[PDB]
């Protein structure tokens, strides 16, 4: 006897989901729904094609394969790195999506939240424990969707102008999943007329690229960009740079000269051979730089995100944007000498100068000197704790905080309704050292509501805090406003404007309104540093 | 002699002098005013180094101030005390090389530490005869022997054709040096100790003090130094030989002296003094503020290298220095040449007026350097706020010309063995006639250090009188011991030495001493470390 709540018919055919247990009650989950033809063989590097219809009842009770990617080996056995590693088998046959809905299915159309994971466009999976949509579905009545999209060479290797490897195919995988939601989410009780995209890091940069790409704009109504932006120094490469990186990668794997022959030879290569050389194509020694990322193709991205955010009309848009307290701290242990998760990472002045060259790899000698002079505390210029913290701030400000301030400002000046935040709470369970503070991605578990599971050992304060964040995010998805039409005791979260520059602190204390998101420092990155590059 | 006050008759190397008994609030003082220390630098002697005054016959009357060195007079605000207190108060003349001595009455029984005052006025103005430089309070209250000299200013003191014999440059600094040599030889006759000489000066006077620290022949003439709101390093105190040559050549063309250095200088010597003064402001390379036409030149003689190079390589182990700044160094300079600024209104300016002001205030800045300044000083939370823009403009001028050259000097001196004490003076005189927005302008600490509030007729508050006494004590304890702290008063907060490690300085105001750290540390790293690199590369 089948559960009729677990039986759904979508355009491709019948699906069978699973009844999952959330702390407050059951939820319906439809996991591993195919949204595209497997992008394998001749389809490697090609745009996704819609999944052909299937016969019978497709089993949607388990997560599907993770898109082929590099697996972190930096610290084996360690939860801090391993919680981000694939938790299902790696395969190029990975274009599946997941749906969580209340149990029983909503009676009236419910706002939809679509999650786009991060992982520097080279990693990630919609199946990670921290992206579990059951708490939002059960507590807030949300319809949550998450898709896998191609990463690394598979999703972003490009030979711009070619038909066989046009670039941005991982973003086209995301778009195809958004199209799938428009066409099929009503069958799950979701409202296709109320779709909110939310993502973190490369997922937030992806959300921003859907805001900037006109064919995606009819597929969603609101957006959340957590610790990532389409503008900035890592999220995109020029066509010339993508071409150089693809050509070098092909040379490294013995390929093959026309694009057709090069791409055909790359298609014969085992997936692990491409992954084995993907990190060898970066132009300089660097951190917070990824080999295969979205390309300014003149197609998905008609111009650079910088040009599109300056000239765009965003009147019809509501956006929630923010950062964590220590955006850059993870990136330091990965490639800056003197940094380690196993010690306090107290560094010398020489190590700070060398770190700035790795952290700002495009910087000339004069630009790197300007960074060092701005971030040095001239009262304590040799203090190792100050230097360690300044190094973390350089990386986080350059890559995330100042591109976010730039984006928030441009969106607000061009008609968008913008809400901004800083997330400052460090999870009690965090296994990374205290010096790393709140690293990138450690807000996600709170927004998804993992502290609501009593077996995960978060504090009572953390459980109450997670409930407050779930409410801000779902109130934003429902209304374009994170404010509750009920709690007059907590201060209101004001929209971010170019005039007042208001943002809120998200921590265990009630919301606090602050003005100017690193205003002086971000004028250095956003206004001065470009001028120092343009004239040199 | 016979019927005169026997306490006022003194002999010096050049001959006999008769001084005057002056009244200070607490009692009498001896003053020997208008003592000639050089041959009048007139006629063929114009632009030439000073020659020592030849001996005179009879008793020279030293009872009144002598002539002020020929200079530009500010007539912008008729009757305004704010400008007029700095204007000449005696006849303008090229015959101006005289000095003044104040001592206790009767003269000290044992050798007393000497304080030598060098006035400021951008190397184009000033006089040792101004009321704010009155040595009688320090002589009476502290028992000090105070000396002040007139030195040539403008073209007369600083016009140079480097390499020429007739106009070698720095002759105004040589006038100061000749007065220091005069003190070494003659001050014992007044009860002064030639083995305990402290130089103190403000603004161009402080820059002059710094140049005596950096010029070896002056080093044997003093033991300690006070630099108030001025330094030898920085953007206004010196010019290169090439720049001095360009300015002198242009001035000569402007007065009808055309093209050989001998002929040019000989023609400049035939010109009336007022003709040179009338054209001296026309030779500046750009529209600017805090820039003076005729200043010390890096000649390879008085200054063997640039002050920047000499402060970086110098050994200052044997030296004790007191250095500091006022709260609003740049505010006066804005009313003089920045559009939108006035002493008669609040001077609330627009962003456009701030950018134009930065070009005038940092005249050497390229487009990129000027934008770095604007971006650093803008409050990005209120980028168009007129009060912040007005205050940022004042801070740009003050930091670039005084605060950051002072921090640079204090750091180099301390790292190279000197004992340094640093301060910020934050008290605005209750009597001040400049508007409140101008805060504490440059030079408005001088009247407190000289002890003018001790005179009940000047209308300072009781707190100001107590504050002046405290400052007079810091300055004279520094002159006596190389330490401004009183050893028999450990109850009062101590003034710690400035070091590269702790960067400690004190606030001088009506409240007891407060110790602060980092003299505008972040902002001065911008001016002292970044901006030179922005010039050196682009
Ligand atoms: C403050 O005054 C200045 C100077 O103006 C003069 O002095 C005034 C007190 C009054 O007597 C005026 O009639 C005088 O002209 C003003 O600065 C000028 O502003 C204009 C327009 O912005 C500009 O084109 C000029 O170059 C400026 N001139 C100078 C000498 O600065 C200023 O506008 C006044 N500010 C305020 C807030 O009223
Ligand atoms: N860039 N890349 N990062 C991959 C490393 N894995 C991590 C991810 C995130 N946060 C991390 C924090 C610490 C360590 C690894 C992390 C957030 C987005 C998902 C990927
Ligand atoms: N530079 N120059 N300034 C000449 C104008 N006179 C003034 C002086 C000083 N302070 C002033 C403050 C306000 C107005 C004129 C001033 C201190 C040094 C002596 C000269
Ligand atoms: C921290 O650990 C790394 C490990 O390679 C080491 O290089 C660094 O010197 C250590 N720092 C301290 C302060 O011990
Ligand atoms: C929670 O703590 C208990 C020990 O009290 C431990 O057995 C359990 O595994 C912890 N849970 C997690 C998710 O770490
Ligand atoms: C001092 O105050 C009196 C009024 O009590 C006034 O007439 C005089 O002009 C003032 N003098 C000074 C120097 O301010
Ligand atoms: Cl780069």
């Amino acid at each position: 006897r089948e559960d009729p709540q677990l039986l759904v018919r979508v355009r491709g055919g019948q699906l069978r989901g699973i009844r999952l247990k959330a702390p407050g009650g059951p939820v319906s989950a439809f996991l591993g729904i195919p949204f595209a033809e497997p992008p394998v063989g001749s389809r490697r590097f090609m745009p996704p094609e819609p999944k052909r219809p299937w016969s019978g009842v497709l089993d949607a009770t388990t997560f599907q394969n993770v898109c082929y990617q590099y697996v972190d080996t930096l610290y084996p056995g360690f939860e801090g790195t391993e919680m981000w590693n694939p938790n299902r088998e790696l395969s190029e046959d990975c274009l599946y999506l997941n749906v969580w809905t209340p149990y029983p299915r909503p009676a009236s159309p419910t706002p939809v939240l679509i999650w786009i994971y991060g992982g520097g466009f080279y990693s990630g999976a919609a199946s990670l424990d921290v992206y579990d949509g059951r708490f939002l579905a059960q507590v807030e009545g949300a319809v949550l969707v998450s898709m896998n999209y191609r990463v690394g060479t598979f999703g972003f290797l490009a030979l711009p102008g070619s038909r066989e490897a046009p670039g941005n195919v991982g973003l086209l995988d995301q778009r195809l999943a958004l199209q799938w939601v428009q066409e099929n989410i009503a069958a799950f009780g979701g409202d296709p007329m109320s779709v909110t995209l939310f993502g973190e890091s490369a997922g937030a940069a992806s959300v921003g690229m859907h805001i900037l790409s006109l064919p995606s704009r009819s597929l969603f109504h609101r957006a959340v960009l957590q610790s990532g932006t389409p503008n900035g120094p890592w999220a995109t490469v020029s066509a010339g740079e993508a071409r150089r990186r693809a050509t070098l990668l092909a040379r490294l794997v013995g390929c093959p000269g026309n694009d057709t022959e090069l791409i055909a030879c790359l298609r014969t290569r085992p997936a692990q051979d491409l992954v084995d050389h993907e990190w060898h194509v970066l132009p300089q020694e660097s951190i917070f730089r990824f080999s295969f990322v979205p390309v300014v193709d003149g197609d998905f991205l008609s111009d650079t995100p910088e040009a599109l955010i300056n000239t765009g009309d965003f009147q019809d848009l509501q956006v929630l944007v923010g950062v964590v307290k220590d955006e850059g701290s993870y990136f330091l242990v990965y490639g800056v000498p003197g940094f380690s998760k196993d010690n306090e990472s107290l560094i010398s002045r020489a190590q700070f100068l060398a770190g700035v060259r790795i952290g700002v790899p495009q910087a000339s000698d004069l630009a790197a000197e300007a960074v060092v002079l701005h971030y040095t505390d001239w009262l304590h210029p040799e203090d190792p704790t100050h230097l360690r913290d300044a190094m973390s701030a350089v990386v986080g400000d350059h890559n995330v905080v100042c591109p976010v301030a730039q984006l928030a400002g441009r969106l607000a000046a061009q008609g968008a309704r913008v809400y901004a935040y800083i997330f400052e709470h460090r999870a009690s369970t965090l296994t990374w050292p205290l010096w790393m503070g709140v690293p990138h991605g450690y807000e996600i578990e709170f927004i998804f509501g993992l502290p609501l599971d009593p077996s995960l050992n978060y504090t009572t304060e953390e459980r109450i805090f997670a409930q407050r964040l779930m409410k801000y995010w779902t109130n934003f998805a429902r209304t374009g406003d994170p404010n509750d039409p009920r709690d007059s005791k907590s201060p209101q979260w004001p929209p971010y404007t170019t005039a007042a520059q208001q943002y809120v602190s998200l921590n265990l204390k009630p919301l606090e309104v602050r003005r100017g998101l690193r205003a002086q420092t971000c004028a250095f990155w956003n206004r001065f540093l470009p001028k120092l590059l343009s004239a040199t």
